[PDB]
């Protein structure tokens, strides 16, 4: 649902400032794996998730990584699938994000929400092997008292 | 249809490469055409870019539009929409781009082919009314090597 939190805010951000707006908890466990998820290449498991994280939080078990992975689904941070004869679900983080546009005329700037950026860091992960780790973005254009 | 050649490149640089590298003649008119498809916010119908256009190009028919549509059309770079109720076909560009990776560490450049930008760009329209000029996108990360 498009909406604006009147500035650019990176998945990270916007994801904590959503679950703040909604008066959900954040613990440093539940930052840990939205900032995994979204720097991660694959659609990781669970099991992955909690194989790459448990030796930095001590009290981490496979059950708090499925826990709080319900909880960002329910949210619509990320999402669950399953692939053909395979049992495991696998999960995606696909939360939006908040970026600006400039008026190349007046200099105004607006901000709009974005799903897309996400699709840019897999597609360059799949064709040339980089591990993404960011794609700063800002679009140009004509805003539209300008364009009058 | 993943491929590279070698440089980054607009959606605009894309079309003129691979037209290029069929050997296909590239005129000014073809262009411009190229140009207005790319930064279209609605479906335009061939008179729509005939009538936009026609004034700095007294060259220029309605046959000319269509045929150099025809060209896009038959080179994947556009496609015709019908819609109920009209007769008229609309036009829908649909040219991907090409876009670098640079590696944080060594700096050793790839590049990768896109068609998402393409959407960003519809998406800043539609919520924020801008026209929507350009979008630079470079990603940025670790290559195979330096892993
Ligand atoms: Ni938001
Ligand atoms: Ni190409
Ligand atoms: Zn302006
Ligand atoms: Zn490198």
């Amino acid at each position: 649902d498009i909406h604006s939190h009147q500035q650019a805010l990176d998945a990270y951000e916007n994801v904590l400032e959503h679950l703040r707006e909604k008066h959900i908890r954040i613990t440093e466990t539940r930052k840990a794996i939205i900032s995994y998820m979204i720097q991660s290449t694959e659609h990781p498991s669970a099991d992955k998730i909690y194989r790459d994280l448990q030796p930095n939080f001590p009290n981490m078990s496979l059950a708090t990584v499925y826990n709080n992975l319900k909880v960002l689904v329910d949210e619509g941070f990320v999402s669950e699938l399953k692939i053909s004869n395979d049992l495991t679900t696998y999960y995606d983080f696909m939360g939006h994000q908040h970026v600006n546009v400039v008026c190349e005329i007046c200099g105004k700037i607006a901000d709009f929400m974005d799903v897309d950026v996400m699709d840019i860091a897999k597609e360059a992960h799949e064709q040339t092997g980089y591990k993404v780790t960011r794609i700063p973005v800002i679009a140009y254009g004509i805003c539209p008292d300008c364009q009058a």
